């Protein structure tokens, strides 16, 4: 079968737009790229290392994994389907940062960036200080999925984010029991079936995080994917389109995280 090179550009040509790609064999360090240092916006994506962030802060003691929170009269953003559930109760920090992964929940993402991480400038702050100098995120959770073509702003790279993904997940940033949990929750991601999951045999162990802007035909997802017998793999796949009531297509993220794997073996 055809080079990655030939089979990504076919790929971006049959959707329509533009597929940013990178991935990493961690067992060899062996790369593949494809507008992998070309902007694509995060959409919800961001809120994958927005629970790093709040692990990290954890094992550093800054906050208490099992504080409670209460927002008993905040006016809950659209797509919160985990704190909806809990707004009498409140919910623990830890259970509101793992929503805010495994939910792409907006009510616990802005809540976490309102009262523990300093708004999207300090979620970007904090990415800087793992040294990753491209993500960028200028506008709240919900508010960010403008997806305008041209627009630097709730961007990212292909590559950037999949060396942040590798540095939180795999033992780079997360140290303590703390790493365990994060992989945990991005196991449990329940939006990406029809993503990077849908590439990987079944009895490999797969952990994501995805957004969908629902504009420009924009959405991406990345993954840690645990293969049998050998070292984990990063696969990161962002997607964008030209006009405002372009669709996004699920099947051009599986196939792109496919022509993928197949590169860095
Ligand atoms: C984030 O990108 C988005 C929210 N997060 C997710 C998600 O990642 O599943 C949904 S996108 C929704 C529309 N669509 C197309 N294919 C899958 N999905 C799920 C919500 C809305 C922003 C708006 O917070
Ligand atoms: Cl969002």
């Amino acid at each position: 079968s055809d080079a990655a090179a030939k089979q990504i550009k076919k790929l971006e040509e049959d959707f329509d737009g533009r597929i940013g790609v990178f991935a990493i064999d961690t067992g060899s360090g062996n790369t593949f790229g494809y507008r992998s240092d070309e902007r694509f916006p995060l959409c919800s994506s961001f809120k994958g290392f927005l629970a790093a962030a709040v692990l990290e802060r954890v094992q550093q003691k800054k906050l208490d994994i099992n504080q409670k929170v209460k927002y008993e009269s905040r006016d809950l953003e659209y797509h919160s389907p985990i704190t909806t559930k809990y707004k009498g109760s409140g919910m623990t920090l830890g259970d509101m940062a793992s929503a805010a992964l495994q939910y792409s929940d907006n009510g616990a993402t802005n809540i976490i960036m309102e009262r523990f991480l300093g708004g999207p400038e300090g979620m970007t702050k904090f990415m800087r200080s793992i040294g990753d100098n491209e993500f960028r995120l200028d506008r709240w959770a919900l508010e960010l999925n403008t997806a305008i073509p041209g627009d630097k702003r709730d961007t990212s790279t292909p590559k950037a984010v999949a060396n942040s993904l590798n540095k939180l997940a795999l033992g780079n940033v997360l140290n303590a029991k703390v790493k365990a949990i994060y992989q945990n929750w991005l196991k449990g991601n329940t939006t990406g079936d029809a993503r990077i999951r849908a590439s990987v045999p079944a009895d490999w162990v797969v952990g994501d995080k995805t957004g969908s802007c629902g504009a420009y035909g924009t959405a991406n997802d990345y993954a840690v994917i645990w293969p049998k017998n050998r070292a984990p793999l990063i696969v990161s796949i962002y997607t964008t389109r030209k006009s405002k009531d372009d669709k996004h297509s699920d099947k051009t993220i599986a196939e792109a995280s496919r022509i993928a794997i197949q590169a860095i073996d």
